[PDB]
């Protein structure tokens, strides 16, 4: 229910599925990366709970090159190092 901020290249991410403002609930943030995600088939087919993402905006973002869906905790560090101090 309280606002963050992402930070420019997080911004463009989220607004390449549709998004339209500055600040967001982080619910709103999960839900648009996760549009990214599907939409562009960044997960594996054989295991489907593991994003492949080097080589795509979202792994220059979060800084390694797979994650776990299932790692709600690790997604939360990486989104987090991805937001400035809302003004
Ligand atoms: C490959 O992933 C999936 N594949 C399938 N198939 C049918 C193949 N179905 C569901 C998922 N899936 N599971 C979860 C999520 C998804 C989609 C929306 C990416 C989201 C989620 C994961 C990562 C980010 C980031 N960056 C943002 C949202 N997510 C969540 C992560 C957190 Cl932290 C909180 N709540 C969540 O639902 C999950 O558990």
């Amino acid at each position: 229910e309280t606002l963050v901020r992402p930070k420019p290249l997080l911004l463009k991410l989220l607004k390449s599925v549709g998004a339209q403002k500055d600040t967001y609930t982080m619910k709103e943030v999960l839900f648009y990366l996760g549009q990214y995600i599907m939409t562009k088939r960044l997960y594996d087919e054989k295991q489907q709970h593991i994003v492949y993402c080097s080589n795509d905006l979202l792994g220059d973002l979060f800084g390694v090159p797979s994650f776990s869906v299932k790692e709600h905790r690790k997604i939360y560090t990486m989104i987090y190092r991805n937001l400035v101090v809302v003004n």
